[PDB]
């Protein structure tokens, strides 16, 4: 029987990273301290269930995890223990300063459970007073509600100081690795693939007039992912594109969220949106979002469909396209922060097209990873505290919305997002990751 595929190199390496930082994060704590229950395939971007990801490639449900000085402890599973174990020997080489300790709890005996939670709680202590953990992280199930009262009751006791490190670990991580840009071009090629598709089965729906809602249709899209027939057709792609020694594997292909499809005089530019029950309307504007997941790496594509469309939505498109050429190329630099990179965009739309502004969307996106929307992250007027990064990714995403067609007086909008990559290498320009075409004539369909 084979055991879980694990990088412990990886982990290792990530685990010595995140204990060479954590020190330093705001509030300087002694001990970061990370608790995960069920998971949910509804909410799977909760910083804990991130931390695994990123460690571990996978998520591990009823794990708590502990760094202290010298020290990680995982209490999880036997079944969950033995993907971990190998990992044990790799800590011991004389190079590094932490051991790592894995404690087997059990789902049937609620008294070890305490004993072990009651265990590593003292060695926080020991540690100090100030504990890190992802404030705003909930998780349900048995075992968090064996930690809970556990948990409270030493905070107290204790009086440890308890503070929100979701900044510091947004940091932590932010920088993708080569594999990691590797497995965020990987899913960026299925995001194009899945458009294509998208685009595909949206023509034929207008073309042969079927009944048929915008929430149907992406579901279709949706489900596609589940057709080993469709997978198969993808695969030469995506697996060209998987960095050596990691195989390409169809059970990591995931979404990270319902694709969207939009039709019809309503339009909404922001992540709440969602595709409606409404027949798909098959004129103007049409606005689509995909966004497939590999090992856990997100990515992001937005297209604008212009059918029949007036010189007006046109003209406007192919300035959408202006203004994503100039982002990438000339204000999304290292060394900026979101802030100044959206006041720049606010200033060269005010130059270009000034009454186009108050249309325009609150923001031209944000960082993307593992985590989907990074929100100590997003490319908005708020974030005044990070600096962008050689190695950042980005979801880069606007928009133009309640634009009034003058000679029908129908409302419409428009929307682009591509997945971009700043390459950890000065020399190199922003690598689009997703490359599905955005050409006017390309995206242009006429009935
Ligand atoms: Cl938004
Ligand atoms: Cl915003």
């Amino acid at each position: 029987m084979e055991e879980l595929n694990i990088d412990f190199d990886v982990f290792k390496k990530r685990i010595e990273l995140l204990y060479s930082k954590y020190n330093e994060f705001e509030g300087s704590p002694n001990s970061l301290l990370f608790v995960l229950g069920s998971s949910n395939a509804e909410n799977p971007y909760q910083k804990t269930t991130i931390l695994h990801n990123w460690l571990l490639s996978y998520e591990f449900p009823a794990t708590l995890i502990a760094l202290v000085p010298g020290k990680v402890i995982i209490i999880t599973s036997s079944a969950k223990a033995k993907h971990l174990q190998k990992a044990i020997d790799l800590f011991k080489d004389p190079e590094s300063k932490i051991t790592l300790e894995l404690w087997q709890r059990n789902n049937k005996e609620p008294e070890l459970n305490k004993k072990l939670f009651d265990d590593v709680i003292a060695l926080i202590n020991s540690a100090g007073k100030t504990v890190g953990i992802p404030e705003k992280d909930s998780y349900q199930g048995k075992f968090m509600t064996e930690w809970n009262p556990v948990w409270e009751a030493a905070v107290k006791e204790n009086e440890f100081n308890v503070i929100d490190i979701s900044l510091g670990l947004s940091k932590v991580w932010e920088v993708k690795d080569v594999n990691e840009q590797a497995f965020l071009s990987v899913s960026s090629k299925g995001s194009d693939k899945f458009m294509d598709l998208l685009s595909n089965e949206m023509v034929r729906a207008v073309d042969e007039e079927l009944k048929i809602t915008n929430a149907k249709l992406s579901d279709k899209i949706e489900n596609k992912i589940d057709d080993v027939k469709f997978l198969k057709q993808l695969s030469p792609d995506l697996s060209a594109l998987c960095p050596p020694n990691y195989k390409f594997n169809f059970d990591l292909l995931d979404w990270t969220y319902s694709p969207i499809i939009q039709s019809g005089k309503k339009f909404d530019l922001r992540v709440s949106a969602r595709s409606t029950n409404d027949q798909l309307y098959g004129n103007g504007c049409i606005l689509a979002s995909c966004g497939i997941r590999y090992n856990n790496y997100c990515s992001n594509i937005t297209r604008t469909f212009l059918i029949d469309p007036s010189e007006e939505m046109a003209n406007n498109y192919d300035f959408l396209l202006t203004l994503q050429k100039e982002i990438v190329t000339n204000i999304l630099k290292p060394g900026r922060t979101p802030k100044e990179v959206y006041e720049s965009v606010i200033e060269y739309i005010e130059k270009t097209k000034p009454e186009l502004v108050p249309n325009f969307t609150k923001n031209i996106g944000s960082l993307i990873g593992l985590e989907f929307r990074d929100s100590n992250f997003i490319l908005n007027v708020k974030n005044d505290y990070r600096k962008i990064q050689r190695g950042d990714c980005f979801n880069i995403s606007f928009g133009f919305n309640n634009l009034k067609d003058s000679q029908s007086a129908n409302n419409y909008a428009l929307q682009l997002a591509d997945t971009v990559q700043i390459p950890l290498d000065e020399t190199e320009p922003p690598r689009f990751l997703t490359n599905y075409t955005k050409a006017k004539s390309q995206i242009s369909f006429y009935f």
